[PDB]
């Protein structure tokens, strides 16, 4: 749909399809994201139940509807300030040895003759690192893996209620069971004026928000570097940092995000009435030719690279520095372990928002 995308960007970067409004241009998708005032993220009834939550009135509810993600300032900023430095430069500088050692061990388990790197490398790494960071017992990998499906970006589909409930019952219990044996990060949350529910949500957010996305970043990277035969250049020119930024732009783990107009607003040449949901196509903004010359091309050394794969504005991905650091250590250690990589088989996860692979079978020559 990147062609329809290029088409619409030219003719209708802010279009209405009957039900929802969609924004495909870079200038306008960025505008939406940065103007939280007109385009609110208060889409799960958090702002409406804050008081009753803090009142103790609301006692039970799906905890995931109350996290910084689905909230506007000040609430958002108050919640966010509690973990603002969790992925700070020095902190990441220090996890480096852990991340690299961890990726190297994961690589050590790969059978070059033929293996799936999604299963052996892409999935575990982020989970293992976030547990370390959050202080949540890693001996619960198989479960963290399952609950990672609950990430907000993913939307619903028929007959999933019983499955989701089950994952939800276990996930919550796990959190409840570990709320006090975690790092400063969670303690601060646990020891705040947040309701019991919001703390639950806050904790689940930090736990699962970057698993599937970071995994996808790693998978999509391996794919693009391979299909575009850039492994040699990347190693030679050391374009790891730049190439992962291009992978993010070209192959975004999250294709889009959503907002709701908190009022009647004119975006470009259109007037989006109050209360309208607005689809922000991150994938399309990333291809915007006005901003990204030769956007249809994968330029491994593209610089600069102002993509919106982590968003923009106040909700700009909290884990961005971490996702970047993890994918880059994974891509480097992977690239130094094989002479040549051959994609033998793939399986793509089915979702219009989440974009990556369920399976990535390859053959490596050490
Ligand atoms: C490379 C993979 C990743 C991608 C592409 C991604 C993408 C995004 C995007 C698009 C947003 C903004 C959503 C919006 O504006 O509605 C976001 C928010 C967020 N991300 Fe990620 N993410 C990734 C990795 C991570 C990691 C590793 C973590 C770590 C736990 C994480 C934590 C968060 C949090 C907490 C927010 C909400 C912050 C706020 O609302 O201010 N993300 N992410």
């Amino acid at each position: 749909m990147y062609d329809w995308f290029s088409e619409m960007r030219k003719k209708d970067p802010v279009y209405y399809d009957g039900n929802i409004w969609q924004v495909l241009s870079y200038r306008y998708t960025k505008e939406v994201l940065n103007n939280f005032s007109k385009f609110s993220s208060d889409l799960t009834g958090y702002h409406e139940r804050l008081e009753d939550l803090r009142n103790g009135k609301i006692r039970f509810d799906i905890p995931t509807r109350y996290t910084m993600l689905t909230s506007d300032p000040p609430l958002h900023d108050e919640l966010r300030s509690m973990s603002a430095d969790i992925f700070s430069p020095q902190k990441l500088q220090t996890l480096e040895t852990f991340i690299r050692e961890t990726t190297r061990s994961l690589l050590d388990s790969i059978d070059p003759r033929e293996d799936d790197i999604v299963k052996k490398l892409a999935v575990p790494l982020p989970i293992i690192v976030i547990s370390k960071i959050l202080g949540l017992p890693i001996e619960d990998k198989e479960k963290f893996k399952e609950w990672s499906d609950l990430v907000a970006f993913r939307l619903g589909k028929p007959g999933e209620i019983f499955e989701l409930g089950k994952k939800y019952l276990e996930l919550i219990g796990y959190v409840k069971d570990h709320l006090n044996s975690g790092t400063e990060v969670v303690s601060r949350v646990v020891n705040s004026n947040l309701s019991d529910i919001e703390k639950l949500g806050y904790i689940i957010l930090l736990l699962i928000a970057g698993n599937e996305t970071t995994t996808n970043l790693i998978s999509n990277s391996v794919i693009d570097f391979t299909r575009f035969n850039l492994w040699q250049r990347i190693r030679e020119e050391n374009l790891y940092l730049k190439a992962i930024e291009e992978a993010l732009r070209y192959s975004p783990p999250v294709m889009r995000t959503v907002r709701k107009t908190k009022e009647r607003v004119k975006l470009g040449d259109q007037t989006i009435e109050e209360g309208e949901y607005v689809r922000v196509w991150i994938a399309s903004a990333n291809r915007d030719e006005e901003v990204f010359h030769d956007g249809e091309k994968f330029i491994p050394d593209r610089n600069p690279n102002p993509h919106l794969s982590f968003g923009s504005g106040i909700h700009l991905c909290l884990g961005a520095p971490l996702a970047r650091l993890e994918a880059r250590i994974a891509i480097e250690e992977f690239s130094k372990r094989f002479r040549h990589i051959e994609i033998l088989d793939t399986e793509k996860v089915p979702n219009e928002v989440l974009n990556g692979y369920k399976r990535l079978v390859v053959r490596l020559k050490s």
